[PDB]
C-alpha cells in the first residue's frame, strides 16, 4: 500500500490511523501512530487505541480494537 495517513481516515469511531508493520513473523502487529502526512506501505488499520502503554516504539496492538 501506499495511501496517505492522516486524522481523517481513522478518527471516527474513536479511531487512530494505525500503520501497522505486519511482516513475516508477526503475531501482534506493530502499528505506529500514523503522522500526518506519511504513507502506510503495510497493513493500515483504524484501530481505537487499545492500551496506549506498553508499545510506544510502535503500538502492539492485539488486532482486536479496529474495523478494518
Amino acid at each position: 500500500s501506499a495511501t496517505t495517513i492522516g486524522p481523517n481516515t481513522c478518527s471516527i469511531d474513536d479511531y487512530k490511523p494505525y500503520c501497522c508493520q505486519s511482516m513475516s513473523g508477526s503475531a501482534s502487529l506493530g502499528c505506529v501512530v500514523g503522522v500526518i502526512g506519511s504513507q502506510c506501505g503495510a497493513s493500515v488499520k483504524c484501530c481505537k487505541d487499545d492500551v496506549t502503554n506498553t508499545g510506544n516504539s510502535g503500538l502492539i496492538i492485539n488486532a482486536a480494537n479496529c474495523v478494518a
